[PDB]
């Protein structure tokens, strides 16, 4: 009946990790949504964990109606930065148009800590409720095709 | 008289309309036709349109051309670049991927006010641009039989 | 027989436009090669408009020997500069493989409109010629390959 | 029945790429995986080695159960550091959903030496280590999905 | 019978592209392997010919074991650089996952005409000579996985 969706979180710096699931699940939850969530290591391997969910109900495994990315990547010294936060977001949107599926972005790419927490945190800017909600209204406009 | 789908990015509503407004007015001179759809941000425009061409195969509303309408404006943080990036790369893609005639109407702007400069039709109009610019690209498939 | 090339022109500064072109219809004419020259409104829409051609001829329309994209990017105040620059090339570079066609690549990319002129204008560095003929040397190489 | 792992490592750092090959191999071991050590001459041609063993799965040859990539990219005064990087981490990204397999990355993308042994060191970040682990967890998630 | 490599080269600067090509047949003589030469006007034309090469195999034409790629692209003022430099690589990158060749990357993406100079020439730091040994070791991975 409800929706039913996946909540893959890169689990990299556990506390915001947890602030940007809060929101999530908190969104979810209000709109009479149900989930499950899976944790990943890497905002890195988000998208090959989708993947992972479409083979699964491809072999009358669980069938989700959407996907919701939560993820933080902190701008250090290091170029990594830009990496993770380009292959994980740009293999996100290819998966959303080659699959046609209706997926929330969650991933914060910052400069430092201070940034992050605005937007994880819930009574701040809960990045993470905005994307269980993108992920609602992409579910809502699926259906509205007939997709 | 073409029907295109309008898929706007509302992430500033203010801005929102100021390009909706200026992509309707360029369809509305055309006698083109036309829906709107509206979703959070940027990054689900192209998925967006690709729903659109599933729930057609499926005998669903049939476009002859898409409108993207957004505006991202760089903050502090790299998320714009990603936002940026990401959105016109995956529609840029489909245009070709699928021969569909698309306007892009996408600002990648600085700060809030060369947002309000390419947004306002008054200014550069650049949501009315991407609207003519589908329309012109709607003509080219056509005369290429495609 | 001559080969037959598809001219696909991003008309966004026209006093440059016609810069490329004069330098890329010169070029073709000179190597005894016909062609077919297409408006597009920026050089976003190059790729998709060579697109429809390889559908068109699909279904009977004209068959091209190779296409000619010629476009200008200059530089602003803004990331806009680099996200036309950046789609169209990748866009295009993919095209010429994925479809196995010869192209060349005649869209500039420039900081400012002094350098503008030097790449476009065929009195100058003539750009226009430059891919024009490219795409000439690409579709002998795609003969002497058998493909 | 423990994962079978194929470790493949740009080696161009002879040094640094002992320190992540160490690495590797530890997390593995602990583990109790068991794997396969094949070595290339860049990060550039990590992906398509991956893409090698697949291919020889399909004809019969050894099935892996997921993938390690390892190597490292030094930024110097050329803009071949941007290049190698990029790309070599593009391909391995897309490789893990278009193929659907589990694939750690551990290729390092740094400034200099400094921040370079920082993260090749076991003793220390311990990128290898933390690569070998991702590829772990997705392995079993794989299973999980029954993908 | 040894394996029948396809140098693929991009003649931008003649000079350099001579130290190139020159590095990257000794590398060949050596290891005693043969190979056939196509020249192209710039790095961006360089995965479409080994596209061109593919397709014609299939066709009935002549079957290679790998490809070596030479190219140079030094900085200007133009934001050119960014984009030959980064289209020619990804485009070769993907290729030789998407088709599974051993494929040797020698385009140089240099600052100035003297880094190039250090990179291009045998008796110096032979990315050329480096760049043919990478695709005979690819070839020979591509063997030992029954690829
Ligand atoms: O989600 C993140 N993952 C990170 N790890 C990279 C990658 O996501 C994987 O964990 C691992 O590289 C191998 O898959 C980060 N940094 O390294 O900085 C980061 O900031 N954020
Ligand atoms: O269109 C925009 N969307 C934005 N949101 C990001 C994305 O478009 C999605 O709404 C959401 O991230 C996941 O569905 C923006 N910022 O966050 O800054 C922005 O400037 N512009
Ligand atoms: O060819 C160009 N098109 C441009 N327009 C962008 C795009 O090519 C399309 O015309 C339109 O955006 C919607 O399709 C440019 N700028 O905006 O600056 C430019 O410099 N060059
Ligand atoms: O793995 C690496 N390979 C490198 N070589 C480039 C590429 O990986 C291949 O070795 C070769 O270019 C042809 O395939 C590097 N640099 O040049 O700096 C580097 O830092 N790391
Ligand atoms: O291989 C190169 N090609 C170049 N030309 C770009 C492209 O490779 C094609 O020659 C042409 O653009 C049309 O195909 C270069 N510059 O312009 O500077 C360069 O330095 N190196
Ligand atoms: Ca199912
Ligand atoms: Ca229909
Ligand atoms: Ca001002
Ligand atoms: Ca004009
Ligand atoms: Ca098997
Ligand atoms: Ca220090």
């Amino acid at each position: 009946d409800a929706p039913h969706l996946l909540i893959v979180e890169a689990r990299f710096y556990d506390d915001l990790a947890d602030a940007l699931l809060d929101g999530a699940k908190a969104a979810l939850d209000e709109a009479g949504a149900t989930y499950d969530v899976v944790t990943v290591p890497g905002a890195l391997e988000i998208p090959a964990t989708i993947s992972f969910a479409l083979d699964g109900a491809d072999n009358g495994g669980t069938e989700y109606d959407g996907f919701v990315a939560l993820g933080t990547v902190i701008r250090g010294e290091t170029y990594h930065f830009d990496i993770v936060s380009n292959e994980s977001c740009r293999a996100l949107t290819d998966l959303s148009v080659e699959e046609s599926i209706a997926i929330g972005n969650g991933i914060l790419t910052v400069e430092n800590e201070e940034q992050a927490w605005v937007r994880a945190r819930r009574e701040d800017k809960d990045k993470g409720g905005f994307a269980a909600r993108a992920a609602l209204t992409m579910i809502g406009l699926r259906k509205k095709f007939g997709a």
